[PDB]
């Protein structure tokens, strides 16, 4: 029984993982293998601050509430294993700032201490007139995909470096189950109009008395278009750019000074901050995630193929969950094929 | 009019530099100057997380009560501005940790967002069954200390390095007012049995994921004598040790191993943290502050002393209510000398 993930940033490593460990005893040959592409320096996962919070509104599928919720526990279940560090995992808190004020989120009580702002904590921010601070989790990208990495490694889940043309071609070269985890990517596999790139271009800089993360929302510059600063492990996040359709992987110098006019406004003391990197990727969106099964009709027999893109601005937020339920998926095939 | 500042303390920098803002316009001559026997990298100041936390309970004197508060309501307004990184200024949220419950604080609405720990917050903390969290500041000592410096230089306050041996060595060469600002060693000019040196031992380390401060109180074994864990701007002060009366300026192998247990314990990825510096000093511990006047005969005239010493463990938290409270007190020596 060959399965073959298509993709190496959070959410293929993870439902890699997911998948292997959940049903690794329950299936003797159980050949697991990633293609892809672009791996862990190069890709969206990495670009991403890993920043636990769903959109403010409610999700077109009630199920993705769920999958953020239960990405949440596992994560804050494991806040203080002594990995942590490594993961790139750690207990945040910070502010969310409005111009007019607006419904408590669903999530609330998902994060930690939730709460509104106090005209105090407001008075620091001329330019906003309402908010919440709540304390949350980062998981950054890249530590986290080194981490799933040699958690794969261990498990002699084998990596090849190499771009896939279609299904069939991987389906043709022994896979009984594909994961397709392709993110923005994934349309050039098998169309879907639904689907789009949000170019988002973020600053990497070094501020480490910056403790809290400050998010800015504008129903006018609309969401994550909107001055965000991000502390991370080794260097403060500074972002705000969204773009629909956008599939320029390039750092514009426009796009640059934005973040960086933005984030000054928002916090003065970040003029001295020193500049180390800067960087872009494309959020896979869509109206909603597209998590479930396909029967593929390649040659004599079709082929199954797990569906699993389209995560958009909150991929690190929700890919535990997306990879639980990947998992039962493929848990779902195999009584059907007769192997569990 | 010529004033002596003995100590570049925080207690000292931050006085002296009140007392030259409020006075240099309504006094002609106003000489002040700074003498003191160790400076700025090497005073009890500078092995301060510098973390603004009053005691949980009532200050004897309760105008300590608003000493504190006003000192936090100036630095807060001076968070977002190019000065603060200089300074070493910044705002930082975390956890108050006790074993039953206990009344709130008396400061809980001058610091931002208090408010108590709930249960899911708890579990993070097997050894504990009770706590707060809030936003409060750090002012880290070292910095705070460079910064006094070139605003008194600029200022044209003069430093001199020098131990005195009595306040009337001082009088005798020339000073009409001495500003009394030696901390623990107070008493080697003017025996006060009610001030004793509280020793402390902090240790310096790598952890930057670390972005709340957690503080933990057993009061089988007293105040800072329990671990604590600050993060400052460079680094992560591990402490936990109070000790009356030792006067010994030496790092202590007992007291590492007992900062490193409990840190580990309240955090376990501490674990994999790099040792960087460990530092001793003395906070000044005392019934209450010893901040008044005391005109000292002293010859054909008496010299007016202003005496600002003993703030144990609060020293930095209180620092400018302080500097406020002996410009005060300075003010009303000219206005009776005919000079106001
Ligand atoms: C600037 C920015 C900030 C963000 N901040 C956050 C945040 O704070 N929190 C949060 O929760 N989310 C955040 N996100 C969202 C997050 O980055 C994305 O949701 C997430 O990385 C998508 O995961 P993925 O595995 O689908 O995509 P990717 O990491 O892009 O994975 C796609 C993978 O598939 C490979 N691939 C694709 N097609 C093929 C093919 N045909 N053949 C071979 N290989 C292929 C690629 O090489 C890559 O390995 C942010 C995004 C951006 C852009
Ligand atoms: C481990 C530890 C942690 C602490 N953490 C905090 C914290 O997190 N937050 C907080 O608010 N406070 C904290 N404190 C308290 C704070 O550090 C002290 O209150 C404060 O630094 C004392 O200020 P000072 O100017 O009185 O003393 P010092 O900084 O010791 O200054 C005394 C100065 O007077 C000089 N001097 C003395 N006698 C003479 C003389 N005869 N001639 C010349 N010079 C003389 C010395 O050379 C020195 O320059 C901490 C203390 C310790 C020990
Ligand atoms: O694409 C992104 N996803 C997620 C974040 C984290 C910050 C954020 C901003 C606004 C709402 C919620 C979270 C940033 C991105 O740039
Ligand atoms: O001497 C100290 N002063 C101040 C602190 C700050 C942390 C703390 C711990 C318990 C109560 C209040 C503050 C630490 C010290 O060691």
């Amino acid at each position: 029984m060959r399965v073959v993930v298509i993709g190496a940033g959070v959410i293929g490593l993870s439902t890699a993982l997911c998948i292997h460990e959940r049903y690794h005893s329950v299936l003797q040959p159980l050949d697991i293998k990633v293609y892809a592409d672009r791996f862990t320096p190069l890709t969206t996962t990495d670009v991403a601050a890993g920043l636990w919070q769903p959109y403010l509104s409610d999700p077109n599928n009630p199920q993705e509430a769920d999958w953020s919720q239960q990405t949440f526990d596992y994560l804050l279940s494991h806040v203080h294993s002594p990995n942590a560090e490594n993961l790139g995992l750690f207990l945040i808190s910070g502010y969310n700032l409005f111009h007019e004020a607006i419904p408590d989120p669903s999530w609330k009580d998902t994060v930690l201490g939730f709460r509104k702002l106090t005209p105090r904590e407001l008075d620091m921010f001329p330019d906003y007139g309402y908010g919440w601070f709540h304390t949350s989790l980062i998981l950054e990208g890249k530590n986290y995909l080194q981490w799933l990495t040699e958690r794969l490694t261990e498990r002699g889940v084998k990596f090849f470096q190499r771009k896939v043309e279609s299904f069939e071609e991987v389906a043709r070269e022994g896979a009984d189950v594909i994961v397709n985890c392709t993110g923005v990517w994934a349309g050039a596999l098998q169309r879907d109009p639904l689907l789009q790139p949000g170019r988002g271009q973020i600053m990497k800089v070094d501020a480490p008395w910056m403790k809290h993360f400050i998010l800015t929302h504008d129903p006018e510059r609309g969401i994550y278009n909107s001055p965000y600063i991000i502390p991370g492990t080794q260097t403060v996040t500074l972002g705000g750019i969204f773009q629909l359709g956008n599939w320029s992987e390039l750092n514009n110098i426009q796009d640059h000074n934005t973040i960086w006019e933005g984030c000054c406004r928002l916090e003065p003391t970040l003029k001295n901050a020193r500049i180390i990197g800067e960087r872009t990727g494309f959020r896979p969106v869509r109206p909603q995630i597209r998590l479930e099964r396909e029967q593929l009709r390649t040659g004599p027999s079709n082929t199954e193929v797990i569906h699993n893109y389209g995560h958009g601005g909150y991929g690190l937020t929700i890919h535990w969950g997306c990879a639980l339920e990947a998992a039962k998926l493929f848990g779902r095939i195999l009584e059907e094929k007769k192997l569990s």
